[PDB]
């Protein structure tokens, strides 16, 4: 995928945001920003330019499911790819997120390999 693609990384914990960001760097993506929750994320997406979103689920202000639903419901971002990266692993949460339009779902903890694999899976289906 285009190495200038702009990513938005969302999680309420810096450690994870940091892992994701560094991982993206390895893959060749430097246009990367961070957000700490749904609200903070929506504001930046409103700033335009974003082409991909990686997000956590449990976060104050607006959690990841809500963010996802909001992004898919907005005519201006509805197809924005959204990859869930969360510790929630119950099948019931995966269903909800998936039904809600998630482009992918990764469970924490995860390896460098797993992430890249999922990202490419999403690129592959969107022809990116
Ligand atoms: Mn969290
Ligand atoms: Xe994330």
């Amino acid at each position: 995928a285009d190495k200038e693609l702009k990513f938005l990384v969302v999680d309420d914990f810096s450690t994870m945001r940091r892992i994701v960001r560094n991982l993206l760097k390895e893959l060749g993506f430097n246009n990367v920003e961070e957000a700490e929750d749904g609200v903070d994320a929506l504001n930046k997406l409103q700033a335009g330019g974003y082409g991909f979103v990686i997000s956590d689920w449990n976060m104050p202000n607006m959690d990841g499911l809500e963010l996802l639903k909001t992004i898919r419901a907005d005519g201006a971002m509805s197809a924005l790819p959204v990859l869930m990266v969360t510790a929630e692993a119950k099948k019931e949460n995966i269903i909800a997120a998936a039904q809600a339009g998630a482009s992918g779902y990764v469970v924490k903890p995860f390896t460098a390999a797993t992430l890249e694999e999922k990202l490419n899976k999403i690129f592959e289906k969107l022809g990116m």
